[PDB]
């Protein structure tokens, strides 16, 4: 259950466990929430109410933003880009980022060539939600993904990694598996191969044990638009 | 310390095997960053100087809207931009590392290199109000505090440099925008900030900060 305004600070992260601050519909922490499971790291996930945060909150992130990676030396690790990396880097098994150094900046790049589609996604939804025009958002959108596209096409890749499933691929994939629920499943109609990279996505055990109900997903937003606090809870 | 190259000169040749080529501007603080790096970890290389008031047409062939520092490789690979250059470089070359080993002190660099991002872009604007005779009282203001940010982290770790007692790769990462405080008229934004001013000297007695320093004449003049 989430935790807010009144709720105590839980207690001391268990030797052995490391923990995830989340909120249980944030893309930003689906990211990091899918790396722990993809390396099979034993976490646990304290999930916290983002408009009514509990004050003590602000002690694991000054402006109380989430995700936040908690050790059992109490140490402090976010946000979700840096969480990432750090997991990958201290937990031994399967290793996410590629070995060779110059592709590993290469999935950093292509991070970098995405920085606009999680922000073009959450207007595009507040714009569909709200009746405002939605033409150049969604123009937008499609030109960014057009991008990402012409990438996988040059390659001849399902992933943009390689054949196999690797870090840059979680990391781009919450704002994907958004597009359905946010009524944007149309602003990939113009990009085949990134058509068939949503299926190879789905397909992943970890994509798939971590996908959200639509249906409990859609009732967030209802209640969210309407400007209901109990949408956190 | 060469001419800068513009439009109609000639796109450069491969990079020959045992170099790395880094396209650059002398006076440009993102690419200072990555000249450091190179520099600290005796890494052989070749510095191209880009004209960014006209840029080579060429350029647009190595980053898509020709900004820099951007790396080449002798494999014909293109790395950009200053932080994944960066870390490019850290990994991919042996003998000095300056990321630490361990994987926390790693990220908790990279979350200092976030703290320290709106500090670029003021530094900047405040050269610009302070050079054109406009409004600075904000802008300095903003700097201040996020001066007194950094301020709190040496403070609180007790430690000469932001990754402990030795320089490391944040430091380096910082350092460009620093050193121009100087020669930007704004050093008065590290008067409320003594462990700053303390690590500002630690860093111009660094043996590769002090081989890249600028001259102050210099850069005064190119700031004209
Ligand atoms: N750049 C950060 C952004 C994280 C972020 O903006 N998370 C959202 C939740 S999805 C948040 O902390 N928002 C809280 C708020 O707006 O009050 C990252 O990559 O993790
Ligand atoms: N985010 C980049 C910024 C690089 C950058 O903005 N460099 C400046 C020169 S110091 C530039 O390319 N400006 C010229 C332009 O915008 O075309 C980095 O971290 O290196
Ligand atoms: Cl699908
Ligand atoms: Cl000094």
């Amino acid at each position: 259950r989430t935790l807010g305004k009144g709720s105590q600070p839980p207690g001391p992260v268990p030797e052995g466990l490391i923990r995830i601050y989340s909120m249980r519909f944030c893309p930003y922490s689906h990211r990091t929430r899918l790396v722990l499971k993809a390396k099979d790291i034993r976490h646990e996930v304290v999930n916290i109410n983002l408009r009514n945060k509990p004050e003590w909150y602000y002690t694991k992130h000054p402006f109380g933003h989430i995700p936040v990676l908690e050790t059992s030396q109490s140490q402090l690790i976010y946000e979700s880009v840096i969480a990432c990396e750090y997991l990958d880097d201290a937990y031994p098994g399967r290793k996410l980022f590629p070995y060779d150094p110059y592709e590993r900046a290469r999935q950093k790049m292509l991070l970098e060539l995405f920085s606009k589609v999680p922000h073009l996604t959450k207007e595009c939804l507040v714009a569909l939600r709200s009746g405002r025009e939605s033409t150049n958002l969604k123009a937008a959108l499609r030109q960014e993904f057009s991008n990402l596209e012409e990438i996988l096409e040059y390659q001849n890749t399902t992933f943009f990694g390689g054949t196999s499933i690797s870090m840059i691929d979680y990391l781009l994939w919450p704002w994907f598996e958004r597009l359905d629920v946010y009524g944007i499943l149309d602003c990939v109609s113009h990009t085949p191969a990134l058509r068939l990279w949503i299926s190879a996505m789905k397909w992943d055990p970890t994509v798939s044990a971590l996908l959200m109900d639509k249906s409990i997903f859609q009732g967030f937003l209802n209640l969210y638009f309407q400007n209901n606090p109990n949408a956190f809870d």
